[PDB]
DNA sequence: CTGTATATAGCG
DNA sequence: TCGCTATAATACA
């Protein structure tokens, strides 16, 4: 109900505390719990021409059918459980949007990382929001403007930082996606695992 | 003078 | 400790 609104030139997102401290404990301790994380090939993606393990753990839930692929890893979804309905449906009651899919990045630390990148497959649906939600450690977030990469870039369009908080949801509405990059770039300081979950609409 | 795109290495 | 550019080899359009 009361958001901060984070808003640049085709960037479109806002940020909002859904869970006071002691009920984001409790839903991260249940996330621990519960999620089961992708490990071995299907850990291992290719970039640049060359594969890696992802330097943090992932995992992929959602309705029968729908594949997410990117980097030349394709995962499938497992079946919805509790945990991730509960959170799934509150985000839904408080934005009025609806999602059929979750992806769940932890870093378990603050040397687990997530390189630059859109999110901008081809089965996401076109225009729908993407809700991000975050639990354990705050970790800095960075939004940078495609044209503004590069040693000599188009043009300079300032980074945008936000750190995300312990029960915090970010929505990245239409259309951020397709203008600005993101990142969770290494933070040596941070000791304590992260649990995010980016809820989707993704196309059968 | 001139295609576009994408995890760590190797700097500074 | 952070953040910059270049780029593991292709795959396009």
């Amino acid at each position: 109900h009361s958001w901060r609104h984070i808003r640049a030139e085709g960037l479109d997102s806002s940020y909002t505390v859904l869970f006071g401290k002691a009920e984001a404990d409790e839903i991260f301790q249940e996330l621990e719990k519960e999620v089961e994380y992708f490990t071995g090939a299907l850990a291992r993606v290719q970039v640049f021409g060359k594969w890696h393990s992802v330097p943090r753990k992932q995992a992929t839930y959602g309705d029968a059918g729908l594949t997410y692929t990117f980097s030349g890893l394709t995962l499938s979804p497992k079946p919805w459980i509790p945990v991730l309905e509960r959170i799934r449906d509150h985000v839904s009651g408080v934005t009025g949007q609806t999602f059929n899919f979750v992806l769940i990045n932890r870093y378990k630390d603050g040397s687990d990382h997530i390189g630059e990148h859109r999110d901008d497959c081809r089965e996401l649906a076109p225009g729908s929001p993407i809700a991000s939600v975050s639990f354990g450690a705050s970790r800095d977030f960075v939004f940078r403007h495609k044209d503004s990469r590069g040693k000599s870039p188009s043009r300079r369009v300032a980074v945008v930082r936000l750190p995300l908080a312990h029960g915090s949801l970010l929505m990245m509405n239409h259309p951020t996606n397709t203008h600005w990059y993101h990142s969770l770039p290494v933070r040596k300081k941070v000791l304590a695992p992260r649990v995010n979950l980016t809820f989707r609409k993704i196309l059968l």
